């Protein structure tokens, strides 16, 4: 069970933290040309390793594989799986100020909402 | 290079003729759990194949992996790449009936955008 150079092992994947900017589009893009994805946080145990690298990197947010379609519609992850707050809560949520903000990136230890294409760095995920 | 049992070799790609409803992102899920994605179509002679396979089912829709996430915005693929309309144009398209539909599927010969959560079957996609 193996990761290429540069990816760290965690839990149960390969975790890429590409400190080079881009749009979510962008970022889900180059993962996927490593045959990759964006983060996917299951459980508390993975959000805190990666909590870990995103806080102690805190001049920059990572764009994770959450988002949703509707302008204000529920919350899925890059795989089509629903959205539970078990780890964490998405931040910025009353009505007016989460108006296109319909991509999810960290920033230091929180997460929040934010246009799509922001330019930022982000996190790739491989399963094993 | 392989396909799993039920699933089509063609050009590149193993596909999945799913015959189950499902929401768009049900029909994610779905795919993304047998180790794939829905659909993308990079080209004619791919669109030519599925179109044959939606034409002779013209009963229902399916759903591909093509989404927007504003209710008026860049129509992207499930690998992050850009829309370009080589093959098809999307349909229903002018800025006023096409509000909260932002999910794409195939029915019969044509792509039309469609409200996320409706009920359908779906094609995935693993490449080889
Ligand atoms: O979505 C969760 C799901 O992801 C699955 O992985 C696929 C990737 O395999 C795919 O990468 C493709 C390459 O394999 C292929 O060679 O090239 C095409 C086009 O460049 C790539 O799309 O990317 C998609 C979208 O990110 C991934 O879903 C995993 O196998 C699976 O374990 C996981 O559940
Ligand atoms: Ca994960
Ligand atoms: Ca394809
Ligand atoms: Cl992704
Ligand atoms: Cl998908
Ligand atoms: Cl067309
Ligand atoms: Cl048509």
């Amino acid at each position: 069970q193996s990761c290429l150079p540069n990816w760290i092992m965690h839990g149960k994947s390969c975790y890429l933290f590409s400190f080079s900017g881009n749009s979510w589009y962008g970022s889900k893009r180059h993962c996927s040309q490593l045959g990759a994805h964006l983060l996917k946080i299951d459980n508390s145990k993975e959000f805190e390793f990666i909590e870990s690298q995103t806080s102690s990197h805190r001049i920059n947010a990572f764009w994770i594989g959450l988002s949703r379609n509707q302008s204000e519609g529920p919350w899925f992850w890059e795989d089509g799986s629903a959205f539970f707050p078990n780890s964490f809560q998405v931040r910025n949520a009353v009505p007016q100020e989460s108006l296109l903000h319909n991509c999810v990136w960290i920033h230091g230890s929180e997460v929040y909402n934010q246009i799509c294409n922001t330019s930022s760095y982000s996190i790739c995920e491989k399963e094993l």
